[PDB]
């Protein structure tokens, strides 16, 4: 039995080692699986769903859905969460989109916020190549790739005899940046459109020709969908959110987060936190009042209902830790290099 996955993990290994870490994978093998260097996604299942607990730096990611589906906002906790960690953030414009009131209420330092709104699409990932490439720069959002227009597209020049000649200089300029990202610390995401393609009318598959060396550039990719809306006795107050990773490179793929974006603060941590622990039998429930029993045996009260729980985790951020750290370590994820005393 076991000389057999000896065998069996042994070839497994010879190919692994072979075409690079993470070539081929057991799709249940969450053994550990191994922690690289992540930038945590602001999500707590979304980090347990990427099975290394956040965005792996050197490397590129993809997040793709509809318009509205929530791509937006996880775009925004990357950069928020770069930034928590004592990083530097970009984020390369082409929509003119941002909502600054929006970005900050969601933990986005904005005076710190390094912004680009580029001219065209091959100075877009020329720019990128160069701040992956300065060593000064943690995390880039690409906002997005529909919108990386070729310079002679925009000046209406199609054209002289080759209309795809940018489709290789994208695709080129995009090769430049993954022979960057792996030698930096740097995480690159670009988000990317089922919705609305441009110029005009129907389509072709929804990621963009740019995204065919993008669908095999990236390291991970993620399907954001937006889900049932939630409500707060009759006002709805956000909606839920599925987040599908279709492509691992770093640990198994199709795993699917479930998560909640809140209208006005993104993925709120603290909501997030307490439908987690509910739903992992960690935080009970005795009718309507929820409890915790801290590690050191202590058992608290969180409240009356859903809404004074979340506020209790907010007001209580030592049992909030403990309860997220819990989390975290059942699923493999803690760094463990965590040190207790302060």
């Amino acid at each position: 039995e076991k000389q057999k996955k000896s065998v069996l993990e042994k070839a497994l290994k010879r190919i692994e080692e072979n075409f690079g870490k993470g070539s081929i994978m057991i799709l249940g093998d969450e053994t550990q699986v191994q922690p690289v260097e992540v930038i945590p996604t602001g999500s707590l299942a979304i980090d347990i769903a990427t099975g290394v607990g956040g965005y792996p730096r050197g490397r590129i990611v993809e997040i793709f859905g509809q318009e509205s589906s929530g791509k937006t906002t996880l775009a925004l906790h990357a950069i928020a969460e770069a930034q928590k960690m004592g990083g530097v953030a970009a984020f390369i414009d082409a929509e003119h989109a941002l909502d600054p009131v929006y970005a900050k209420n969601l933990g986005v330092d904005l005076k710190s916020l390094l912004i680009s709104q580029p001219d065209h699409g091959e100075q877009a990932l020329e720019i990128v190549d160069e701040l992956v490439r300065s060593g000064v720069v943690d995390l880039i959002v690409v906002d997005s790739v529909a919108a990386l227009v070729p310079r002679a597209e925009i000046e209406g020049a199609m054209g002289d005899m080759q209309v795809g000649l940018q489709a290789r200089l994208m695709s080129q300029a995009l090769r430049k940046i993954a022979g960057s990202v792996n030698k930096s610390k740097a995480v690159v995401i670009f988000t990317n459109q089922i919705r609305m393609k441009i110029g005009v009318m129907f389509g072709s598959p929804e990621t963009t020709t740019g995204g065919l060396a993008l669908k095999f550039y990236a390291t991970m990719r993620m399907e954001v969908r937006r889900g049932e809306p939630i409500k707060e006795g009759k006002d709805v107050i956000g909606n839920v959110i599925s987040v599908k990773i279709v492509k691992n490179k770093v640990a198994p793929p199709f795993k699917t987060a479930q998560t909640y974006i809140i209208y006005g603060k993104g993925i709120d941590r603290e909501y997030e936190l307490f439908n987690i622990a509910v739903n992992e039998g960690i935080v009970d429930r005795k009718g309507s009042w929820y409890y915790y029993t801290t590690l050191k045996g202590e058992e608290v009260s969180l409240g009356q209902g859903s809404s004074n729980a979340v506020q209790f985790l907010k007001d209580n951020p030592e049992i909030a830790g403990e309860i997220e750290r819990r989390i975290r370590e059942k699923y493999g994820l803690l760094s463990v290099e965590k040190e207790e005393q302060r």
